[PDB]
């Protein structure tokens, strides 16, 4: 079964909006999918404990009903690194529970979105990153591209470690973030060729909740 | 004499705030010093032609009086990426004149500091970046970072990708480019840890004007 990891130039460059548009790509496709975000922090409080809103949003967006646990097994409220906020509150962040937890969702999903948090190498305790995680898993990596001055940079900076780490970039997601500027035509012109990995689609800007437009039909799936 | 090459985890992040006061604190060592901004874009008419503030700055912080087009030979009005606006303009950026440059300075500088733009892979040209030029010039690196979420995996890509290139990544700086927030020591002992070179100091955040502040003193030159 399919599996994807998505990361970003940065946080808050569109992970989650375009991670939503992936899995109703595959919806669309009439794949069984589940989006997964083994780690989150920036929660609020619930009666049924933390909840995280992109996990919300992968819980929403995936194709299966999905118990909040299974989309995010580690929850943190301050919206803090990984890192800092696990050893504060004394609940360590285990490579064994996050792959364990991706395992339980391919029991019944076939396509397996997994949402990382920030950017590639967002710690996960003093000795371990999220990049490590995705390279013992071997995951095939999406990049999304906060399309704004600086994404260059961060984009190459991104896919080069990516490829450096033996992983496959399978593709990469433009995101609209702000409404359209003047040099909107090169900025995608110059990612296509400096990305090492296909063009999937270019997300526009939708001002009002991006999380649950319709944005699936800006991927192509066939491009994966 | 001594030469460094100063790069950000992005634009904006205080690449020339805390150039101004590595210039300081070697004015203040004794050195006769000169600052070089090849490469700039986002300049502003004068009645002897285009003139960028980051040159302004780096010209004015260096001991020497030195002539502005010496501080920066290629001068554009758009604040967009240099190849962009190289190519529109028809003003081809040439390595051969920014490395001749860079030799006048040291005619009658010790200690020259040159500033790159935005991040680490700005495109120069549709085939060659920043970091191609630098790389050919073999100037040890000084890594400024911006003190804010998302700055952890800015600084380990910029790191490791510099690392990569055979290149000496001499130092970095903290800038607080916020005032201060919760996690402050905890991001400072997560970069001092994860970045591969000798933290030279830490700048203050300085509302107004920071450029033309006294700081010098918030670096240690003697660990460069
Ligand atoms: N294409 C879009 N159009 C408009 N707003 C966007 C779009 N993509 C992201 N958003 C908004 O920008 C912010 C960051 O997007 P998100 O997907 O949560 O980023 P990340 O998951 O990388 O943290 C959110 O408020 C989101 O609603
Ligand atoms: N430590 C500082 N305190 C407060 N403001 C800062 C500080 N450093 C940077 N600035 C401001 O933030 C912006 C970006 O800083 P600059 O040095 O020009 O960044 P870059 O050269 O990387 O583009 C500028 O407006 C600058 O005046
Ligand atoms: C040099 C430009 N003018 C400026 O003051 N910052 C801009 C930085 C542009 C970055 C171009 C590559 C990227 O988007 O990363
Ligand atoms: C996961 C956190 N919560 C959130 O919504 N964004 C934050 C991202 C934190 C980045 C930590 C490493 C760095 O600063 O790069
Ligand atoms: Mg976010
Ligand atoms: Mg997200
Ligand atoms: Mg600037
Ligand atoms: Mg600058």
């Amino acid at each position: 079964s399919k599996r994807y990891f998505v990361t970003g130039t940065d946080t808050e460059v569109g992970k989650t909006v375009a991670s939503c548009a992936l899995l109703q790509a595959a919806k669309a496709a009439g794949y069984r999918t589940a989006g997964y975000k083994p780690v989150a922090s920036g929660s609020e409080k619930t009666p049924e404990g933390l909840r995280n809103s992109d996990a919300l949003a992968l819980q929403r967006n995936s194709s299966l009903q999905l118990d909040y646990a299974t989309v995010n097994p580690y929850t943190f409220a301050e919206p803090t690194s990984p890192h800092i906020i696990s050893a504060q509150e004394g609940r360590p962040i285990e490579s064994l529970v996050m792959s364990a937890g991706l395992r339980a969702l391919e029991q019944q999903a076939d396509w397996v979105l997994v949402e990382g948090a920030g950017g590639w190498f967002t710690p996960l305790s003093d000795t371990f990153t999220f990049a490590d995680w995705v390279t013992q898993e071997q995951l095939p990596v999406i990049l999304v591209v906060g399309v704004k001055l600086g994404c260059i940079n961060h984009a190459m900076l991104t896919a080069q470690v990516i490829q450096h780490a033996g992983l496959t970039l399978a593709g990469w997601v433009a995101n609209d973030v702000t409404p359209p500027g003047k040099r909107h035509a090169e900025y995608m012109t110059t990612l296509t060729r400096m990305i090492p990995a296909p063009l999937l689609g270019e997300i526009p800007w939708l001002a009002e909740n991006p999380e649950n437009a319709a944005t699936g039909k800006y991927i192509n799936l066939a491009l994966l």
